[PDB]
């Protein structure tokens, strides 16, 4: 691979030079005759894996921290080394554990919030063993993300996979989500994007309340045990009913969404390690509401109510009348937002900063991953700079990944 | 490998073989991707291009190894020989330039690839005579405002020195010019090839919308100015089908989208002059041409006359003057009875056109960043469409800018 790749912007010529892919871990899943930039998504650890895999990791942390090559540096190499070998694992420290997950955050190229990078709260949660220990490390976490509405970036990190018989695992894909319910008529009652979780959650014991916007409970699993069930105080969900500045009528369609964005479904990798439950939060960036979760089809689909509403055209695609009510649905959800302080931010201001975190990190990082696929928003792409910025796609570690969904592979006790 | 692509939205999936026949690259490796990267002969290589090209058309008749698939081989090798080149057949032609459109990973527009208009250029020898072809693709193209698609074709390039160039990014465009104040008058995209048409002999008139006049090199010459016959120039004054002061804008845009500096490529011959034509998608010039802040930038003043809070971005002022701009746009070409496509409809079809292509022939090549609209991403299917992109030939690929390699 060459040495320097150059990305250009073509809004503003500015021309960024990146050697960081020179350390890409993993593989994209394209090849120098395909691209998959567009596909979603394209037994543990031996002794003989674990080692160079921990080296890389610890070498990078003591070069972070200006100690690369110190006495303290080769004393902890032998002390990981020693530890793999008599137990096949090995335990961060940690400080290592904060540098991992915040640089987890910071590598995660989909992600468009990671300006934010450096400040993200790492709650230590590895002493934890049973599901309701959980819960408690969960609320906990909620409460302290919120802050009453002046959201804090969090991340709360439960024990490292062992065998892989013995994981603990949030089942939820985010801790707060709404319900989803199929009927016997075939429409759908809530989120239709959590038929299958609820489902789930209702035969291990949930009494559902059948509403449009009911908070699933917790599904927690424990070192490999089944999962249990538990609600969230309801006191510790923050959530902002939807109104517009102008339309007086939009109040009236009840609509609302939940404060904390928390995704709690995938698998933070660090050294080699793997914690298999690590729900992290930040805050919502509104076309994640207004755009995906309230316009798409397959989610809340309010598009032609709100068109109605508006008493638009709906009878030609080129009178653009989904594009205009779309705009005044994510005016809504800003505004609803801003109105009751809960932070959030609008698409503008979220991708103007990330090119000034990209354009940061390729002078004092010497690049910065990026999928332009994810970065750019739902709507009105071309009028936000990151549309117009080449980005360089790679994989860095350590990383958050995917990883499949639990009540596939549980092996019920 | 088989792969397999799947819309997130319908579930639906589609298993592509088709790749398995691409040998260019794409830029990425298994480690990078550049998917979002804009842009990433002799005898010896010459034969085995134009044989696989050959095969590929024999195949596509389905008389693959017939008496005429094995005449073919045999007269091109011979005349590749005797002549370090060779010359396709009209039909060869044809398939080349209707299966380069097909190939085009970033068309949204490719489910018409198979109604394309060829005009075989390939006698001409001057600027003068390339003006003429160009003249008649544009008067058949626009068809009053029937638009229909259409390629002219000339001379393959020989040694690299007597390449016939379109120095025009498009056959259609707008000048622009840089004022002592710093500012540009009408098209900023346009400012250097303005400069070069004036310095050439060009008197603008420098106004807002000046049509440029066509530069055309042939056989290597130095490039020669005309001026289309305007009544060849079909626009569109663009105004809003409820704001009656938008037409106050003094907005209009051309009907025929004719792109003029890409090479195409077919059995290993170069085509460096292949201006070509379909007609507009909406976006195209309500989002980029109009509102690119490196364009015609008309946001802040659309913002302006729609009374519009404009002091915080999460009013969304931008958002909101962008999808009025796009409905006058479409309304405008509607109302006078011009081609035009909404992003709402030409997504669609894109999505039958895919669907089309794995069936019959086992997949399509397509570059999502390119495909997916500049407005409104995610309410259209493609948003929501998983695509494989790889590059097949025939192709139309990018070339340098004749003024950088031109000498005088
Ligand atoms: C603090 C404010 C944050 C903002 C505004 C933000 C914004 C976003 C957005 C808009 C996406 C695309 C989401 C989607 O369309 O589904 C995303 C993806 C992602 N974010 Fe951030 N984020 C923030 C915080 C965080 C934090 C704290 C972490 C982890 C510590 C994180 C890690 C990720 C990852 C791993 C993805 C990729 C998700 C996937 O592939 O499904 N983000 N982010
Ligand atoms: C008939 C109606 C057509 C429509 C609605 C259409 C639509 C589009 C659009 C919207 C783009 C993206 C261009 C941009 O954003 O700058 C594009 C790209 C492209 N189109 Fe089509 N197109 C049409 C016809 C054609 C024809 C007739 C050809 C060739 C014979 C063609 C070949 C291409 C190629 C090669 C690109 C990629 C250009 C590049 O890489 O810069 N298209 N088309
Ligand atoms: N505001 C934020 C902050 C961080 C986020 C991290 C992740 C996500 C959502 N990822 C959604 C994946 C959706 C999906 C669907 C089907 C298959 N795979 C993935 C949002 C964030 N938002
Ligand atoms: N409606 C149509 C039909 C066919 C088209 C073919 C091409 C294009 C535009 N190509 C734009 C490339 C712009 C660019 C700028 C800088 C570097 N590389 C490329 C539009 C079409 N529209
Ligand atoms: C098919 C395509 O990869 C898929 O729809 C992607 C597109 N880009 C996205 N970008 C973000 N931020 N979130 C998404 O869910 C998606 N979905
Ligand atoms: C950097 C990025 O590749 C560039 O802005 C692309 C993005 N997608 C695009 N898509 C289309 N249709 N046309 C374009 O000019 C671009 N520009
Ligand atoms: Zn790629």
């Amino acid at each position: 691979c060459p040495r320097f790749l150059k990305v250009k912007n073509w809004e503003t010529e500015v021309v960024l030079t990146d050697t960081l892919h020179l350390k890409s871990t993993l593989e994209t899943g394209c090849t120098e005759y395909i691209c998959m930039g567009s596909i979603m998504h394209p037994d543990v650890a031996t002794k003989d894996q674990l080692f160079p895999l921990a080296k890389e990791f610890i070498d990078q942390y003591y070069s972070s921290i200006k100690r690369f090559g110190s006495k303290a540096h080769m004393e902890r190499l032998e002390e990981v080394n020693k530890e793999i070998d008599t137990t096949s694992t090995y335990q961060l420290k940690d400080t290592e554990l904060i540098y991992g997950a915040k640089h987890a955050w910071r590598n995660a190229s989909r992600c468009v919030g990671r300006i934010q990078w450096s400040k993200l709260q790492v709650f230590d949660a590895r002493d934890c063993t049973t599901a309701h220990g959980m819960f408690n490390y969960i609320c906990n976490h909620v409460k302290y993300a919120t802050n009453k509405g002046n959201l804090r970036s969090a991340i709360t990190i439960f024990p490292q996979r062992t065998d892989g018989k013995h994981d603990f695992r949030v089942w939820n894909s985010q801790l707060i989500r709404y319900a989803g319910y199929k009927q016997p008529d075939g429409s759908t009652l809530g989120d239709p994007a959590n038929v299958q979780f609820t489902e789930i959650c209702i035969q291990q014991g949930w009494k559902p309340p059948r509403g449009r916007f009911d908070v699933l409970p917790l599904l927690l699993q424990a070192n490999g045990n089944d999962p249990e069930l538990f609600q969230i105080p309801p006191e510790l969900v923050l959530e902002v009913p939807i109104r517009h500045p102008k339309f007086e009528w939009f109040k009236d369609l009840g609509l609302k969404w939940y404060g904390l964005p928390a995704v709690s479904n995938m698998l933070l990798e660090i050294g080699g390690l793997e914690f298999s439950a690590c729900p992290f939060s930040g805050w919502y960036m509104g076309t994640e509401i207004g755009v995906r979760d309230y316009c798409d089809n397959s989610r809340y689909n309010i598009l032609e109510e709100v068109a109605k509403k508006m008493n638009l055209d709906m009878r030609k695609t080129s009178s653009l009348w989904k594009d205009q009510a779309l705009v005044e649905i994510n005016i809504a959800v800003l505004y609803s937002f801003q109105s009751d302080k809960v932070t959030i931010v609008d698409h503008h201001s979220a991708t103007e900063s990330f090119i000034k975190h990209m354009e940061n990190e390729y002078r004092c990082r010497g690049g910065c991953p990026a999928d332009w696929v994810w970065i750019v928003p739902p709507m009105s792409g071309s009028i936000t700079p990151v549309f117009h910025q080449e980005m360089l796609n790679y994989r860095l570690t350590p990383s958050f990944e995917y990883q499949p969904d639990p009540w596939n592979t549980h092996v019920w006790k």
